[PDB]
C-alpha cells in the first residue's frame, strides 16, 4: 500500500528512495507504482519538446516547459541540451576536432572525474562498423577514445545477467541472476522480467558498483530507469544531478535504452528498420555530450559505451520441439529459448529420471540444433554450473535457432526475428565497448576483452577498492592513461623438493613391466646431466609454475620434459615440454606398448601402480609428456616412468592420442614452435576452483589413485611467429583447453569417424583462458618472463575463440 496523497514538489528525481507507505518521486517509482499523484506534472514536463529554437533564446522562464532556454539555465543546470548552440552560437560536440585530454579540465569543488556509463541493450559488436554512417557521436567517441573491435558478455547472453555482472565482476553463477527467468528451490520462488518477484534483494548477490561506491563514500546516481521515462529526460536527469552542489552530487552515474534491443527482436539485427534505433541512439550521446559540453564538463567527465549482448537472426520456423524427442514431455519443466533448462515437473514423481531425459536428446537427429549436457559438463569457460537456480539438465542452443517443449507454446503465446541467449563465444552476441576521457587513452584500440573486467576499472576510474569478483585487475591497466592497478604475483605457498636417485628397482611392486634392459660414459654423464635439469631452460620457458596452495611436490627433470609431481595425488600437477617446428613425430615401438618404467627418484608409497589399471575394467592410462614426440630412442624411455602416466577412459585416450600424435606436431609447424603445459583437473564440485582431496568422488579402482574431472594443456609460442617459441624477444599467444574427462564421446556426435573428424571440434568447444585453469588448479603460470606483469594478465585473460 502507497500513501499517494504526499508531493513530489522539490524532490523530481530524488536519489534516496523512501519506504513504505512513503509516496516515491525517484526514477524507479513508476516501476513499482509507487510514485506521488503530482510526479507526471512535477517530474515528466514535456511542454515546448526538447531543442531550444531561435524564437525561446532569452525567453522568460516558464517552468512548465521540459526545458529552459532562458538566460538563468546554465546556472539552474536544466537548459536544453542544445541551448548554447541555438542561442549562444556554440558549435555541437560532434562537429569539434578530438583533442587529446591528457588532464581532467573540471570546474572548481569537482573531487574527482564523474563516470557516467552510457549502456545500450542488444548492441551488436558489428554495428560500431556497419551502422557508422548513421551515428556520428558514437563514431567520434569510438576514434578519438579507447575502443576494442568488440566485448565478450557472459552465458547466458541475456540482458539482466550481462548488466548484473558489469555491475558485479561476477559470472552469474555468482551473483546469482543466472536467466531472465529463474526458479529457487530454497525460497520455492520464481524471478520473472514481468512482475514484482525480481525486486526482492535475496535474487541479487554480490556488491554492484553503486554499493561499493556508496560504501567508500562515493555518492552515486540509480543505475535503473523505469521504461515510460523517455531517453531525453534521463539525459535531462543526469546533467540537473551534475549540477548539484559538490557535497550532494554523485560521482558514477548510468544511462540505459531499451534500444536497439527492443527493435532488434522485431526485425531481426540488420533489419532496415533498425537504421532509425541507431540513429535515435546517437542523437541521445549528441544531448549528453553537448550537455556536457555547456557545463563544460566534456573535457572531466569519464564516459563508457558499453552494451550487455548482441542480437542474432532467430524465426519461429527455427524451433526444435522436445515433443520430438521425449516419450514423457508432461513429466518436465523447460525454461527455453536460446538455451534449454530442465528440471521435473513435480519432485513427487520418483519416475523421473535425468539419465533417461538425456539419452533421449543425445545425437537423434542427423542435424539436430541442440545439445545436451549435465551442467557440469558444460564448456568450463561458460562458468555455468555453481548455483542451486541452474538446472542439472541444460540444453545448448545452435545460434539461429529455439528450443520448445511443444509447438503450441510457438504460436499460443509470433512474428520475432531476432533472439540473444546462445554460447558467448558466437560473433553475432559480442557487443561494444568505447571508453572517452581523461583516465582513457586517446585513439587507442585494445584487443576485445571480457564484461567481468569492467567492474575492476570502473571501481579504478573512482578511486574505489573493488569488492571481491571474477576479473583479474591489472589486466585492463593497457585501456587507461592514470589509475592503472600496479599488483604484485601471488607469493608461492609450497616449494618443490628436488628428488635425486633414492630407490632400487627391485623396491618397486607396481604390478608393472618394460622391456628396457640395453645396457658408455660420454652417455652416461649426459643422461645425469638431463635428469639435473641441463635441458630445463628449453622445456620450462617462462619459469616453474607456482603452487599457491599447502602440499608436498616434487620437480623431476628429463631430457625432452620437466614435471611438478604431486606426492597428495600421485601424478603430475603439471608437464613442461617445448616442440620446435623441426620436431619430428615416432610411433611408441611394438616392444614398448604396456611399458611403465618405475621412477627411482620417487618412493613406491608415492607412485600408481599398474595393477590398479589392470583390475579397473573401466580406467586405462595415458601420458602428460608424449611419447610420441621423445627427441630420440633412448630419451623415449622417460616417457614410460610411472611419473607420467595419468588415469584415461579409454573414449578420452582417443581424444588425448590424436592430440598428442597429430595437432602438437601441427601447432608447431604453424606458430614456429609451441611450449605446452598439460596436467589433471579435479573439479568434482564445478566451483570452477581446484578441489582438495577430500572432495574427489573417484578413484581408480582399489587405489588412492583420484581420477581427474579435466584435462588442460597451455599452448604458448612468439606472437612475432617469425621467431621460434623458444627464442621470443616479445609478446606472447597462447592457446589453451580444459577437456572433459569422460568416459565415452557422447558429446561428440561424429566420433564413430576418425578423430580428423571431431577431436579439434571437440578441443574448440573446451576451449579455456589461463586464468579458468588458475582456478581449476591453483598454480600462477608465466612468472618469469621479459613482460610486464599487467601485459601477462591480459595475456592470461585471453580466450581463443576460433569464430571467423
Ligand atoms: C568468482 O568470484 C567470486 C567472489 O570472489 C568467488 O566466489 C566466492 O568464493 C568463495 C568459495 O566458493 C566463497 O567464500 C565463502 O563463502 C561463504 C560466505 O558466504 C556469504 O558471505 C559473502 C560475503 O558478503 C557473500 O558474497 C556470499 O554470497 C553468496 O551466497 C548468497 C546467499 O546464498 C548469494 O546471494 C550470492 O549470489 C552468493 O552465492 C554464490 O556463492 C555461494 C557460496 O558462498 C554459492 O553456494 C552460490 O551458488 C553462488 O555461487 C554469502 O552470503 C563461507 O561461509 C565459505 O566458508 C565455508 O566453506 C569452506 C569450505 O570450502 C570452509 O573452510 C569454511 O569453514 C566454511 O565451512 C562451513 O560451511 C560449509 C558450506 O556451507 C559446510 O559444508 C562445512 O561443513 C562448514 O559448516 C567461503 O569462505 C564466497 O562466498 C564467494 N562469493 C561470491 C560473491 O560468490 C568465486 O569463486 C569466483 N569464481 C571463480 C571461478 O574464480
Ligand atoms: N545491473 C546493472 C547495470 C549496470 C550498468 Cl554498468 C548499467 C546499468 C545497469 C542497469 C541499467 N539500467 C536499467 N534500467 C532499466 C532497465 C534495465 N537496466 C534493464 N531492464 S529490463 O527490464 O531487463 C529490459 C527489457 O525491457 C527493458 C529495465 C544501467
Ligand atoms: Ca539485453
Ligand atoms: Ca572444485
Ligand atoms: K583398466
Ligand atoms: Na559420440
Ligand atoms: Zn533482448
Amino acid at each position: 500500500w502507497t500513501a499517494t496523497s504526499g508531493s513530489c514538489k522539490g524532490r523530481c528525481f530524488e536519489l534516496q528512495e523512501v519506504g513504505p507507505p512513503d509516496c516515491r518521486c525517484d526514477n524507479l517509482c513508476k516501476s513499482y507504482s509507487s510514485c506521488c499523484h503530482d510526479f507526471d506534472e512535477l517530474c515528466l514536463k514535456t511542454a515546448r519538446g526538447w531543442e531550444c529554437t531561435k524564437d525561446r533564446c532569452g525567453e522568460v522562464r516558464n517552468e512548465e516547459n521540459a526545458c529552459h532556454c532562458s538566460e538563468d539555465c546554465l546556472s539552474r543546470g536544466d537548459c536544453c541540451t542544445n541551448y548554447q548552440v541555438v542561442c549562444k552560437g556554440e558549435s555541437h560536440w560532434v562537429d569539434d576536432d578530438c583533442e587529446e585530454i591528457k588532464v581532467p579540465e573540471c570546474p572548481a569543488g569537482f573531487v574527482r572525474p564523474p563516470l557516467i556509463i552510457f549502456s545500450v541493450d542488444g548492441f551488436r559488436a558489428s554495428y560500431m562498423k556497419k551502422g557508422s554512417k548513421v551515428m556520428p557521436n558514437i563514431e567520434k567517441l569510438r576514434s578519438c577514445g579507447t575502443h576494442a573491435p568488440y566485448m565478450r558478455p557472459v552465458y547466458p547472453t541475456k540482458t539482466f545477467p550481462n548488466l548484473y555482472t558489469l555491475a558485479t565482476g561476477l559470472y552469474p553463477e555468482s551473483h546469482g541472476i543466472v536467466g531472465n527467468s529463474m526458479y529457487d528451490p530454497v525460497f520455492d520462488a520464481s524471478f520473472h522480467l514481468r512482475g514484482r518477484e525480481k525486486f526482492n534483494h535475496r535474487w541479487w548477490g554480490g556488491q554492484p558498483l553503486w554499493i561499493t561506491a556508496t560504501k567508500q563514500g562515493v555518492r552515486a546516481g540509480t543505475f535503473f530507469w523505469s521504461v515510460s521515462i523517455p531517453h531525453e529526460r534521463r539525459i535531462l536527469t543526469i546533467l540537473q544531478w551534475l549540477s548539484l552542489p559538490d557535497n550532494e552530487r554523485p560521482s558514477v552515474y548510468a544511462f540505459y535504452s531499451e534500444q536497439p534491443d527492443f527493435s532488434g527482436h522485431k526485425y531481426g539485427p540488420f533489419g532496415p528498420e533498425m537504421t532509425n534505433p541507431l540513429r535515435e541512439i546517437d542523437k541521445t550521446v549528441g544531448q549528453l555530450m553537448d550537455g556536457l559540453k555547456q557545463l563544460r564538463l566534456h573535457r572531466c567527465v569519464n564516459v563508457i559505451f558499453v552494451g550487455d549482448h548482441g542480437m542474432e537472426d532467430v524465426t519461429c520456423d527455427r524451433t526444435e520441439f522436445l515433443s520430438n524427442y521425449l516419450t514423457n514431455v508432461d513429466d518436465i519443466t523447460l525454461v527455453p529459448g536460446t538455451l534449454g533448462r530442465i528440471r521435473a515437473k513435480s519432485i513427487n514423481n520418483s519416475k523421473y529420471d535425468p539419465k533417461t531425459i538425456i539419452a533421449a536428446l543425445t545425437c537423434k537427429k542427423p542435424d539436430q540444433h541442440f545439445k545436451p549436457y549435465m551442467k557440469q559438463h558444460l564448456p568450463k569457460r561458460l562458468h555455468y554450473a555453481n548455483n542451486r537456480r541452474i538446472e542439472d539438465i541444460h540444453l545448448l542452443v545452435d545460434r539461429r535457432w529455439h528450443v520448445a517443449r511443444k509447438p503450441l507454446d510457438v504460436y499460443k503465446k509470433c512474428f520475432f526475428q531476432g533472439d540473444h541467449g546462445f554460447d558467448n563465444k558466437v560473433n553475432s552476441m559480442q557487443t561494444v565497448f568505447v571508453g572517452y576521457g581523461p583516465t582513457f587513452k586517446y585513439r587507442t584500440k585494445v584487443p576485445p576483452f571480457e564484461n567481468i573486467e569492467l567492474y575492476n576499472v570502473m571501481c579504478d576510474l573512482l578511486g574505489l577498492k573493488p569488492a571481491p569478483n571474477n576479473g583479474t585487475h591489472g589486466s585492463l591497466n593497457h585501456l587507461l592513461r592514470t589509475n592503472t592497478f600496479r599488483p604484485t604475483m601471488p607469493d608461492e605457498v609450497s616449494r618443490p623438493n628436488y628428488p635425486g636417485i633414492m630407490y632400487l628397482q627391485s623396491e618397486f611392486d607396481l604390478g608393472c613391466t618394460c622391456d628396457d634392459k640395453v645396457e658408455n660414459k660420454l652417455e652416461e654423464l649426459n643422461k645425469r646431466l638431463h635428469t639435473k635439469g641441463s635441458t630445463k631452460e628449453r622445456h620450462l620457458l617462462y619459469g616453474r609454475p607456482a603452487v599457491l596452495y599447502r602440499t608436498s611436490y616434487d620437480i623431476l627433470y628429463h631430457t625432452d620434459f620437466e614435471s611438478g609431481y604431486s606426492e597428495i595425488f600421485l601424478m603430475p600437477l603439471w608437464t613442461s615440454y617445448t616442440i620446435s617446428k623441426q620436431a619430428e613425430v615416432s610411433s611408441i615401438p611394438e616392444h614398448l606398448t604396456n611399458c611403465v618404467r618405475p621412477d627411482v627418484r620417487v618412493s613406491p608409497g608415492f607412485s600408481q601402480n599398474c595393477l590398479a589399471y589392470k583390475n579397473d575394467k573401466q580406467m586405462s592410462y595415458g601420458f602428460l609428456f608424449p611419447p610420441y614426440l621423445s627427441s630420440s630412442p633412448e630419451a623415449k624411455y622417460d616417457a614410460f616412468l610411472v611419473t607420467n602416466m595419468v588415469p584415461m577412459y579409454p573414449a578420452f585416450k582417443r581424444v588425448w592420442a590424436y592430440f598428442q600424435r597429430v595437432l602438437v606436431k601441427k601447432y608447431a609447424s604453424e606458430r614456429n614452435g609451441v611450449n605446452v603445459i598439460s596436467g589433471p583437473i579435479f573439479d568434482y564440485n564445478y566451483d570452477g576452483l581446484r578441489d582438495t582431496e577430500d572432495e574427489i568422488k573417484q578413484y581408480v579402482e582399489g587405489s588412492s589413485i583420484p581420477v581427474p574431472t579435466h584435462y588442460y594443456s597451455i599452448i604458448t609460442s612468439c606472437l612475432d611467429f617469425t621467431q621460434p617459441a623458444d627464442k621470443c624477444d616479445g609478446p606472447l599467444s597462447v592457446s589453451s583447453f580444459i577437456l572433459p574427462h569422460r568416459p565415452d564421446n557422447d558429446e561428440s556426435c561424429n566420433s564413430s569417424e576418425d578423430e580428423s573428424k571431431w577431436v579439434e571440434e571437440l578441443m574448440k568447444m573446451h576451449t579455456a583462458r589461463v586464468r579458468d585453469i588458475e582456478h581449476l588448479t591453483g598454480l600462477d603460470f608465466y612468472r618469469k618472463t621479459s613482460r610486464s606483469y599487467s601485459e601477462i594478465l591480459t595475456l592470461k585473460t585471453y580466450l581463443h575463440t576460433y569464430e571467423s
